[PDB]
């Protein structure tokens, strides 16, 4: 299931630390991730492991970092334990293309 709607809900998880439209707060501003560039928003300071890892954020590089982001990134500053249904990632990436 990939709903916009039902992504809106599951980003509430997100809204303390991450503001979609162009606020930094604990993580970085999430508007137009799917696709974007692994450590990219130049403003926000990343962690040493999130600079050395390199690529982009595809549909599923987000479904294993929204699994575990610890795990995936190993010394992330992402505080988050997980998601593990695929319906609450697919729905939050919906959502996130959505908001590009
Ligand atoms: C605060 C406790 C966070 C919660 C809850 C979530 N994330 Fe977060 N996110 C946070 C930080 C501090 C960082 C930076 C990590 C680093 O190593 O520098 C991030 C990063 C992400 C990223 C990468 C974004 C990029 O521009 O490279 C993503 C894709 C991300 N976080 C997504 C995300 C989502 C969708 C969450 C709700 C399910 C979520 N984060 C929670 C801090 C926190």
């Amino acid at each position: 299931m990939a709903d916009p709607a039902a992504g809106e809900k599951v980003f509430g998880k997100c809204k303390a630390c991450h503001k979609l439209d162009g606020n930094d707060g604990v993580g970085p501003h999430l508007n137009g991730v799917v696709g974007r560039t692994v450590a990219g928003v130049d403003g926000f300071n990343y962690s040493d492991p999130m600079k050395a890892h390199g690529g982009d954020w595809t549909p599923e590089a987000l479904q294993e970092f929204l699994t575990n982001p610890k795990a995936v990134v190993k010394g992330t500053k992402m505080a988050f334990a997980g998601l593990p249904k695929i319906e609450d990632r697919a729905n939050l990436i919906a959502y996130l293309e959505g908001q590009q």
